[PDB]
């Protein structure tokens, strides 16, 4: 429909430039003809989700790499893909002109964009906030009569969420996570630093905190927003650390176990919001499987926990098989969900690297890894940031798929945007991961899924410099002869006749 307008900022690839009169966009989605496949390609050299079609062929000869679809080897069903409506994201989006705001939101949420269907919503302030507040700052208010949503919610986040939902054809799911409680519920009396809820699970402090989640859901429901899930705490491990720089609330896994079993589980189940799912952990994967063992081996906690939320700090190395793999083996009926991912957080790297193909490849490699380890969804962090990677009240700046430049009423779509969209656009909710078997050792990363309507999608990432010829075999349908160029990502789509 409208192609990328590329701009280089001296990094390895280009951004796509959007403004009040122009943004790259797709035509309304259509599937290729039976017997044809669609291929969307992005490359370091500058191609951005460009479409080409090819024939599905009856026959294949050769000793080149073959990836054979295993349509009957079924794994997890996918919840979806999206990102976080932080205060910083909201401020950045709303600092654009109305036309550019609309083109940014369409980029993420419409079928002319990449079809996000998840939005994560902080419960009050976090580091990606310019004001520190909770919804109940008036002290000793244990019945929460003074609980209320400030303008950060009612003027900024809620209206943008309504606008996202209007632009989406896919149903959008909301996920809520708190960073800190009111300080008068905390041992240290501050939003940050080392501190936990006062007292012990089952008591007034813990019951008040549980009731705050219900007040929050009630307040958003008055604004005609309902939540798919909440997490028990954003990064509960952080509040155990001396000097933790921003909003946190410390839980050991035992503390979270007991809080869920005695307070949060019962409180949510007793509310009009009982259909909201509760996700535990909401933290980095090296805490698994230990955290899952501690919480889910207690049947009184386990009965309230729908899933395990994991964060991906893509700047840092950690094992996947020993964390996600082992957790799935021990608790196969408790879904894994990636609730936050970010890059650019190392102080010594530029927070925002406009046009970094490497950071794009980190996103897609992470997503593939997540999907191959049974994770049902993937949620980016801030939907949009400024060129500094903020605002952020502790200067904890990071990168984002969309960077807003208010002085030019412009925004830039990063390689990360397109790497995420290779998945989000083409993997509807309810899609199921299926097997994909390589005939020989190779340097490609790939994942296959089946849509609810039976159609196939395969994403292929090449992080190498070498162009790799390959063939995809769908045993029911035939062969897709293709190529995976060096530093490329491809999504393949086709209809399946039986
Ligand atoms: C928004 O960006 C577009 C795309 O770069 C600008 O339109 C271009 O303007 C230059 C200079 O006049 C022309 O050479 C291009 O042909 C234009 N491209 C298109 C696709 O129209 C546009 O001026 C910018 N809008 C605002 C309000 O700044
Ligand atoms: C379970 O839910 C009910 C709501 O149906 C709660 O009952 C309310 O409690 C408040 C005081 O806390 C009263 O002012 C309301 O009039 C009550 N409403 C109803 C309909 O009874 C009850 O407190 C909840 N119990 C929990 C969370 O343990
Ligand atoms: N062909 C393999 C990758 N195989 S895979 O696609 O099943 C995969 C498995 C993961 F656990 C994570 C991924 F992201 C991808 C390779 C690629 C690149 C260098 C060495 C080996
Ligand atoms: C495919 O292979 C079979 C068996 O040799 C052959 O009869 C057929 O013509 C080949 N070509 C096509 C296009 O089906
Ligand atoms: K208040
Ligand atoms: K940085």
């Amino acid at each position: 429909a409208r192609p990328c307008i590329p701009k280089s900022f001296g990094y390895s690839s280009v951004v796509c430039v959007c403004n009040a009169t122009y943004c790259d966009s797709f035509d309304p989605p259509t599937f290729p003809a039976l017997g044809t496949f669609s291929r969307y390609e992005s490359t370091r050299s500058g191609r951005r989700m460009e479409l080409s079609m090819g024939p599905i062929q009856a026959n294949h000869t050769g000793t080149g790499l073959l990836l054979t679809l295993q349509p009957e080897q079924k794994f997890q069903k996918v919840k979806g893909f999206g990102g976080a409506m932080t205060d910083a994201a909201a401020l950045n989006i709303l600092a654009l002109s109305p036309p550019a705001q609309n083109l940014l939101l369409k980029s993420y949420f419409s079928e002319e964009g990449i079809g996000y269907n998840i939005i994560r919503v902080p419960m009050a302030s976090c580091d990606f906030s310019i004001r520190t507040y909770t919804y109940a700052d008036t002290p000793d208010d244990f019945q929460l009569h003074n609980f209320s949503l400030p303008e950060e919610d009612t003027k900024l986040k809620i209206p943008l969420i309504h606008r996202a939902l209007q632009l989406a054809q896919r149903p959008v799911s909301l996920l809520a996570s708190p960073w800190t409680s009111p300080t008068w519920l905390k041992t240290n009396g501050a939003v940050n630093g080392k501190g936990s809820l006062k007292g012990q699970p089952g008591d007034i402090y813990h019951q008040t905190w549980a009731r705050y989640f219900v007040k929050f859901l009630d307040a958003y429901a008055e604004h005609k927003l309902q939540f798919w899930a909440v997490t028990a705490e954003n990064e509960p491990s952080a509040g155990l650390l001396s000097g933790y720089p921003f909003q946190c609330l410390g839980f050991t896994p035992e503390h979270q176990r007991d809080f869920i079993a005695r307070d949060l589980g019962p409180t949510l189940a007793n509310s009009t919001h009982h259909n909201v799912r509760l996700l535990m952990l909401d933290d980095q994967r090296l805490l698994l499987p230990h955290w899952a063992k501690v919480v889910l081996t207690d049947p009184e906690a386990a009965k309230y926990v729908h899933g395990i939320a994991v964060h991906w700090y893509l700047d840092f190395l950690a094992p996947a098989k020993a964390t996600l793999g082992e957790t799935h083996r021990l608790f196969p009926n408790t879904m894994l969900f990636a609730s936050e991912a970010c890059v650019g957080s190392k102080f010594w790297e530029q927070s925002v690297r406009l046009g970094s193909w490497d950071r794009g490849m980190q996103y897609s490699h992470s997503i593939i890894t997540n999907l191959l380890y049974h994770v049902v969804g993937w949620t980016d962090w801030n939907l949009a940031l400024n060129p500094e990677g903020g605002p952020n009240w502790v200067r904890n700046f990071v990168d984002s798929p969309i960077i807003v430049d208010i002085t030019k009423d412009t925004f830039y779509k990063q390689p990360m945007f397109y790497h995420l969209g290779h998945f989000s656009k083409f993997i509807p909710e309810g899609s199921q991961r299926v097997g994909l078997v390589a005939s020989q050792k190779n340097d490609l990363d790939a994942v296959a899924l089946m849509h609810p309507d039976g159609s196939a999608v395969v994403v292929v990432l090449n992080r190498s410099s070498k162009d790799v010829p390959l063939t995809i075999k769908d045993p029911a349908v035939g062969f897709l002869e293709t190529i995976s160029p060096g530093y490329s990502i491809h999504t393949y789509l086709w209809r399946r006749q039986h």
